[PDB]
């Protein structure tokens, strides 16, 4: 289906005016962080020690350390920024969690962003991109900014440290 | 006039996206090292040595020797990153340059920050923040992660040389 | 300092005879939209859309959609003519611009036409007024043509596009 | 005779300091009406209808009508601004009226533009430009800022509207 | 903000031997003719008739007619033998130019004239002196060779030309 | 031996900081006039008739005038201003004089500026220059800002008023 460009992402963030706080916010994480949704609604506070962010990928096993101190140049965003955010605003005990505290499943966070793709308005060539093409994005972004290596070091396609 | 938020800094980051390469870099710059424009747009190569950055300011000939080691937690900015950043890119005789490495002045870099500003659609209580908001800013982030002490001592509110005496910053 | 009257501002227009083009095609965009110097050096024609000319002050913020169908009256300014002499005859991407189509900075504005007042050889009472007595002169002008209102309305003292809100100037 | 060029122009004006003025007035409205002495002398205040002077040129029969809202570039000159100055110096039922309001005759305009010309000092190849020199003034002027068709219809030489 | 004294001035123009040749002479044509920064960058050979320097001030409209037979005898500065440096030197329309024979604005002195200053490694109490304190030298050190009056008129606190009327210095 | 560069001569200014306050004095009038240390010693103020001071070479007999309006500005070095200096700090019959305003001799001079030197840290190839040096570096600088004939003159290789 159709992808996601920058562009569109500012459009449906725009959007995600009227959508429930945490979905900005996951939004952000999901393209600094590049990992796939699942992960990303699996991610706990105590999964941060000393400046690292462990996810162990709930489909493939791929143990990865990600340093809070990556940015997204693009969509102007600070991963350390965004885990800030995340503290002060959502305050669960997973990084992204629902306004009642709750940790949230793939199906809600992908449901909301529909709705706030929706609301903005955009067309698309082919079905509009879902929640999980913002980790094409992300891979995307990456690359230009940094490299294609770091782009699929990040992805979890090669605990394993990434660094720059 | 309004004061700057770190979210609404990367707001304006993200809208700098279509501005010169220099913009972005000047931004990090001026919250890491929390020194006025004028004093930014002057920094050269040869004001660092071993790893430090030694400042003299303009206005109120303040001499300072900044860690090149510093960083800004809130927003993600390496001192070491950006500088690499700015010699890479840039590659000028003054640390902050344009794309054909020339020296800018302050009045460019406000201008070009405003207009980013513009771009970010953000909207404001009060006159908008300008380009020197973002001293204000280092300190406000500084006084958190260090010490309100440390952001006075860096914003300029001893390595003694061949005469002149600097304040080495700590921490 | 001095202000500067509808009389004066004629004398300096014809001193402006040996001055850059763009000085007079400024000094009459000045009157006709009332906006400061700043502003005017900003000015894009990608900022007029359906016979409005689209301004977000970069001091304060406001934003404000000027139709271009206004006069000046008491001096013969037609904002569409005074448009159509920038696009023929400077043709930047700025309105107002350089000979080589170059945006112009405040003070290169400022100091031009400082030169064609003293070129004019009027005599001041109290410091010479300078190209910002352009926007006051606006005022009063407008005041008397149009209202008291108006003049506030158009100095920056609803269009609601893509987020942001512009206040619409009528008559 | 001699002509009349811009400078000289400015150069009689600076000199009509202390003359009558309405001498002044009479300067500008000739320049960017390009109206002979004749028909300047007879303008009224009725003639103005809708922000348009009508004049029918007296030797020649030419029916025209002058947009107030024209302008010369070189010496500063708005019509409407000229005219407002007109209405409150000078104040007569002529648009060019005397200091006792009354009308003025095309020798007494020219006999005073002789004195402040004379009182400049400058110094001309044959006879001095006379105050009917000021109507070529405004044709070469305004065939410059506009062109030598505008200056030829302005002129009489081809109601008919002035438009540009 | 601190003063400049006439050892200080000297320290400063000895430090100026790698700056741009024409700092050395604004920095002497701003001692012996008091005029403001601004009014220095707008000197034109043709404002200076028969050993008169005619300068209108930018700012306050005040018309002088300054002697070039003046000297400023504390730093044997001699304004003929200057500005034969730099007719000789610098070359341009204006008295005071760049390499390249172009005008050169108040702001770019001023900078220039900083750098030299912090090369100087001189220690100021407070702010330190900008270019503008070198107005302030020139009234002390002729208050003192000539007189208090003198000095003010010199500053702006009857040759009468084609209209406008010029003050005359004498002695 | 060794010669005194500009930039030497600004080290061992500095390192005088410590040193009696003739020897900076001594100095900027060294490099200024460009007279032999002897000759600097005997000076004296009824030496300065209208803006000129008359010196008389003991070892050649070289009488010159030398206008105290001259000045080296690779140092900085204004005539007047070092002369204003001398009679304000040190006000002696002689124009260089002592804390005591005592004359100075040749050799104290010289024994002072040694000391200054030694106190600079600065390294020569072959021996290093002396208070005499001084000569030579005014030659240098004066032949530069002036001309090889203005150097030669004021050293007194050719009363002969020296101008320019």
């Amino acid at each position: 289906r159709s992808r996601l460009t920058a562009d569109e992402y500012l459009k449906i963030y725009q959007a995600a005016e009227s959508s429930p706080c945490w979905l900005r916010l996951a939004m952000e994480l999901a393209v600094v962080t590049g990992q796939r949704v699942g992960d990303l609604c699996e991610m706990k506070w105590s999964d941060i020690v000393d400046g690292y962010l462990y996810v162990e990928q709930s489909k493939t096993g791929v143990k990865i350390a990600i340093p809070t101190a990556l940015h997204i140049d693009a969509l102007g965003i600070s991963m350390k920024e965004t885990l800030d955010k995340c503290k002060e605003i959502l305050g669960g005990e997973t990084i992204i969690a629902s306004t009642r505290r709750e940790p949230l499943s793939s199906g809600t966070v992908s449901r909301y962003f529909m709705r706030a793709r929706k609301a903005s308005g955009l067309s698309f060539e082919g079905d509009p991109p879902t929640f999980h093409e913002l980790r094409s994005l992300s891979a995307r972004l990456y690359e230009k900014q940094i490299s294609d290596k770091f782009a699929q070091h990040l992805l979890g396609h090669k605990w394993d440290k990434i660094e720059i």
